[PDB]
């Protein structure tokens, strides 16, 4: 039984496309989520929406834990992500669809693990493996419905999630370059592990908003060239959500989901 | 439109600099009308009392950063208290000077480097004043750090370094690692390839916050070693580092009393007016 | 006066090889190290073990209480053993690394017991890590595992991740570029804290895989770690053995003043 958890699900709050809504505010062994679970039918199929940011929140801050935690309790057996972000790389134009496959950690300040020693809810010390950190099925669906709909997408690529709230410096945008980020932002990273800890099929949709401050005869980010970018190419990614959901609805997933809770299981140390 | 112009003197209807690490300034023959001052802010006391004056005619805020008898690590600075009071002040400009290791061969040990970048190497430190717990700075604030040091105060302090006749590097990217500790050889190494020129461990936040308050701010770096990645050359050390301060500190005083009257007489309502733009366009708010 | 602090000292708590034995809990003013001291001889030298693990995530480990806790005891000398990730092919897995340098991927850790809230560590302590691992015990190490005929990489750079996750690929690969040879979870701070402390420091790394940078390989997990420390184990067990006695035969007191006086002339206060 499929049930996706959406988390930045742009413009899908709404009741031309979400049926049977209902709003749930939740407690976690780690907090508050970010907002209340928004549930409801899109395409006759289970979603819960989560709003990141709720509706104020620096990226640091935001209760990764207790977001993931409330979508495993909910029952989402997937999470497909949201987010905007810098383009490292020249072919990767804002408007893009990023579809990540890999991540690298330039947190600092970020709980990681739900396995932390003081919650009965997560008992031990937990190694996930990182190696694969997207769902793989999830990402092919993304993939092949961009193709479907026209879009302009990446099939892979590799995001570096700084800590912020400020942006990179330079010096910065350019060693990430030379490291193998392909695009920059400020939340996939913890948020992706954690839903990896919880046995969850995970998967980012990104969409390029600007080309950070690495580039030539081209203006810095800013704050106003992200929201007039992502105010232009919402539309797509909320396209790309709703096309999508009923194609995972329509998958089979058992063995899928199966060794993702063996991989999550035999990470404990008890 | 507007001219400031005077006649028969009358004219129709203003320069602070605070200065972090203001080597031997304190004193009678330079900071003239002197004035101490400690504050609180939002964030907390700063490192130590700001010490208020003019020198060379121009309005100074003298700020020591490890405090009076440096007492404090890198790591626990109060960046945000010290910035927030500097703002506070109504300081223009900050100058800072800091001490660095050399990454680079052709920057010696005495060498003036007047930085244009920085590689953040820190984990526990507060970069923003924007930090949901403070009526004074409500919202998220995600400040560009594409030039994230004053161009018009950097230029004039290369054009002063060259008037004096010192070693001086016109850009360079600064490494700010968290420390107290001091980096190990595959560290120096990686960080090398990584482009940066020269180390330290206080650059950020302190450019980061003073660029959310809307300040033109610039450092002097002080070359005092060449870290640990040499061949034929003694790794650093605290004694290393105190040794070539004390021969060359000389140097970033001159080159501030020099600098001071310049920024004095330099026009900033554009530059500054931008600042205050790019800051307040940064914060977001529902 | 030789005194030998093992940490991750495999199989060394046995009645046949520590004689003397006792235990020992203590308190720091850093607070309770992991588990209690373990006190002995073995082959004759002063040995001091302690459990890194006593269950607890490598971030949170109290570092500083465990190396607080050897130098108050009078250790001169740590000598631990680590698993680790190889990123190089030529370091296979049950190969033995004698670290000589580290990069710090680590964010949450305390690093110095110069904090500024400790009377028993006063002022600001920069302490040199050019040379983190102390070189006549690192070469002692280095010369016992040939006599034994034991895989050994005579250097080493140490990559230490927060954790407790593993790396992904990117970063993997990233480790790579960086020129690190082998990954771990706990070697920074633990080498940086022994070194303000004066303690002569070395490590024995032993890899257990090649985390995911590698083709036609299987990615790190808890369980091949764990099958490929059994397998090995007894290596790194038999080169401290070897190790420990020719410690308690070298002329130690020039370098351990050295350590003395670069440690004292760290602190600013
Ligand atoms: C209300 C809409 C406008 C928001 S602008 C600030 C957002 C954008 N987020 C992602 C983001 C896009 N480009 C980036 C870049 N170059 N670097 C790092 N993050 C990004 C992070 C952040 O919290
Ligand atoms: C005035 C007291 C001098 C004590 S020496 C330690 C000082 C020097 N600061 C800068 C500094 C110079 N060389 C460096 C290097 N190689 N790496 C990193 N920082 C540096 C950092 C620190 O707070
Ligand atoms: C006895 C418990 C075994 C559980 S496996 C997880 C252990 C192994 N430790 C070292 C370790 C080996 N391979 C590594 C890799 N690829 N990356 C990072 N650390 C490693 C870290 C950690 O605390
Ligand atoms: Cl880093
Ligand atoms: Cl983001
Ligand atoms: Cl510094
Ligand atoms: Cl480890």
């Amino acid at each position: 039984a499929v049930k996706i958890g959406i988390i930045g699900g742009t413009g899908l709050d709404d009741p031309e496309i979400l049926e049977g809504r209902t709003e749930k505010y939740v407690d976690t062994p780690f907090g508050k989520p970010s907002d209340a679970l928004i549930l409801g039918k899109i395409k006759n199929v289970d979603c819960v929406l989560l709003a990141r940011h709720g509706r104020t929140i620096m990226p640091s801050k935001v209760n990764y834990q207790a977001n993931i935690w409330a979508l495993k309790e909910e029952g989402c057996t997937h999470v497909i992500v949201t987010t905007a972000c810098g383009s490292l790389r020249e072919e990767i134009q804002p408007g893009d669809i990023v579809i990540i496959d890999q991540f690298i950690d330039r947190t600092t300040m970020r709980p990681q693990s739900f396995y932390d020693g003081s919650h009965s809810c997560a008992r031990g010390v937990c190694h996930i493996p990182m190696a694969e950190p997207f769902c793989p099925k999830t990402r092919e669906v993304l993939i092949e419905t961009a193709k479907k709909l026209g879009l302009r997408c990446h099939s892979k690529g590799t995001m570096v999630t700084i800590e912020g709230p400020r942006f990179s410096s330079r010096a910065e945008s350019f060693m990430f370059r030379t490291w193998g980020a392909d695009v920059i932002n400020m939340t996939t990273v913890p948020e992706v592990v954690l839903a990896k800890e919880a046995g969850i099929c995970y998967a980012s949709i990104a969409m390029a908003t600007d080309y950070d401050c690495w580039k030539e005869h081209e203006e810095a980010v800013s704050v106003d060239r992200v929201l007039k970018t992502l105010k232009e190419n919402a539309n797509k990614a909320k396209s790309l959500l709703l096309t999508t959901i009923p194609q995972i609805g329509s998958t089979e997933w058992s063995e899928t989901l199966h060794n993702l809770k063996n991989m999550a299981q035999f990470s404990v140390l008890l």
